[PDB]
């Protein structure tokens, strides 16, 4: 299971450079950055790493995504723990790939202070974090909502059984969607939608320096992308399956 | 015909959420929302439903587009209430979801006082209103002739003896088509172009508190984005079929 | 040859429609337009208007593309009239279109003061004018440069003997194409790259109240975009069939 | 090989005319240009490319691109100087060509004071010059880096053993992928990722007048988008073909 493994390496740091680096830009420069720009970086970061991995492995790129057509029955429960490894591996290795290419632009904008959120933030480069008008609660709702209208439109567009997108352009499909889940539902969580993107980013700024607050922000944030995604994918899916069944 | 009304409900669902969301960015915070995301939200919104019932209902999404259809001779009558009924409840339940989503980045924006439009509007995360400089006769006039451009270029679009996108790709392009209404036409009347986008929402403001002006308001402007549209697609839809069947 | 009338005319009524109400949003309202929005509401209104037309009459919707056709021999000559009367009506009429969807935002932008350029310019809404900063000179070579990269690539999107889009998304490409052509090369003359584009709403202006300096200002600007545009196609037509005759 | 000589040359000049000219636009006036301008100019613009030289040369319209296909054993080495010969002639003409259209606008902003960067820089529009905050240690690792992703998204893109985009789509998806790099990772070094797009101009700027610091700002930084493109593109080459090897 080594190819799905790699592929799954290959496509999740591809999709999380182009992810990570466009937050960079909206956090770090007004005048090259902007929520649009994190929407289309992400958005066809997924493209590319569909095209890395799509016909490999699936290109899942995202746990919750693995988890839910597992536990739907589309891809072996032994396959599970390979996928979720080789994109945790990619997905922290593009955290330290951007902090990396980005040094110097995080140090000259904090001063030197790697800061989850004082005068100057640079955590939420690499993690999603809790805005303050929010509730952990509202936060879980959306996580999960948000990661069911993710499965439920993959399913969608890649349906040989109902209207899919013409094969051969399905990584452009799937990459706007991943641009308008952000356009139309992004700012209340970040829309982490996806336990790779968000913990292995997460556990590098832990390693990089900038401390135990990486995971208690946000009344204990962190497990949140991780848990909420899991069931919104199950239940987008289902969904997804109980509609088509019905038709 | 429940096959009809599940894939027109769970289209327009996916639709409206993208839609709905995308001016909740707007509205609610400059730094993560803008007119651009409401013509993208909307428009690639569009083609997500457009993937779930293109092949099953024909994803109309839209009571004037199923309205032109059987008017113009291309579904029978009886579908037109089951289509209609699906439509109204998947964007009912879509203004539910996005409520229930943002529930705290509208109250903490509004201070907790769900306004219509005083020192902050949020009832137009839902349905549109008149701006001040118009007049409720060119609102009906903006609203027929944008959703007339609508059917117009969905025929051209889909128009299999014509010059159709390529199948497997027209949701894309379709997407495309309401991304530009917006961008194009849509500053005057909010290009509500939709029965279905627009009523069904009205309606849920109205029950969640918004009270009795999301009706009033723009002299009694809630009744011409239902009207107006039915209209305009009709008119958009016979100059088209006159234009093919005279070349 | 009413055919190929008709088509021009519809697809440059649609084309012209979504281009000229971008530049309307542009102009009238910056929470509503921008420059970016301008680019896409031409670049993917021709899109629509190549959807209509495209197998028609080839969707010209442009007089200087049918003059580089017919002078590089594709199109017979007798065309030529048929094809810019349809363009010139079609054009013409959009412009009267979004005078009247536009109509209050336009007086109570202008104070009821139809503005050539004074405190709220409007006549721009509809047709090109030359920035300060430009020369006449330098304006019709930007025109002539812009619409010969327009013809050029116009060739290698559709040139089925070298490599050509997909056919059945090559409205999709020639849209883009025509996006970026406002995005790198439109801030020195508004790229009319087309006389149909130019005049007839120009002449619209005029007739709706504008006045005489529609046509006299930037130094008789107005017979530039009629034809700059004409040289450049024959050029750039040329130099690609150059290219490719030496391949 | 005067084939793929012309083809490398006309595929670069268009490619660069857009790419340059939304750069200028981004310099000259915030009302008409934005980072996203340049992203979207230069991305597109290598669509266009791709539809002219894509069959006949493979629209390399990159040394380095070249440098790895012929260090890779996919074009033989004799190609690699008609290759890059074509690509610095196209780039050349096309900074040539931005000058004298922008060159009235260029002479307003500046005051007539060709400046690489003082009160009024306008250097930048032609070449990539290190933002202050940027080492050159990071500048190299930056331009490496980002060629290398480039590289293997090609690969993967056109890959017809593996994932690709459908035929006669690539120059689509191709293009997004230039986009995005903008996005994603340009801010720091201006994302040259071509020996061909940045030497050829800066050149250009050096003959017209703005001097000897266009090669010795930024510590000698002109050598830098030669040299690290070429390993870039190189290792990013080799990765993916470790990484199918191993599939």
């Amino acid at each position: 299971m080594v190819r799905e493994f790699l592929a799954e390496f290959m496509s999740t740091y591809v999709m999380m450079v182009f992810g990570l680096g466009s937050v960079a830009h909206m956090v770090l420069n007004k005048k090259y950055g902007s929520y649009l720009g994190v929407n289309l970086g992400f958005g066809f970061g997924v493209t590319m790493g569909v095209h890395v991995a799509g016909r490999i492995s699936g290109a899942h790129m995202n746990a919750a995504v693995t988890f839910a057509n597992c536990a739907l029955g589309r891809v072996p429960w032994r396959k599970f723990p390979v996928y979720v490894l080789g994109q945790f591996l990619g997905s922290f290795l593009a955290a330290a790939t951007i902090y990396s290419l980005f040094y110097t632009a995080i140090l000259h904008f904090s001063g030197g202070q790697l800061m989850v959120t004082g005068p100057v933030a640079t955590a939420g480069i690499f993690a999603t974090y809790l805005p303050d008008h929010m509730t952990l609660w509202r936060g879980f709702l959306n996580e999960a909502w948000l990661t069911g209208m993710l499965q439920l439109c993959l399913f969608a567009i890649t349906d040989q059984e109902n209207n899919p997108a013409l094969p051969g352009t399905e990584a452009l499909v799937i990459g706007i969607l991943v641009v308008i889940i952000g356009v139309s539902l992004g700012m209340n969580t970040g829309y982490a939608i996806n336990p790779s993107r968000d913990l292995p980013p997460r556990i590098f700024t832990f390693i990089a320096g900038w401390g135990k607050q990486v995971f208690s922000n946000g009344e204990n944030w962190w497990w949140v992308p991780v848990v909420a995604p899991l069931l919104g994918a199950y239940l987008g899916g289902i969904i997804y399956l109980v509609f088509i069944g019905s038709t």
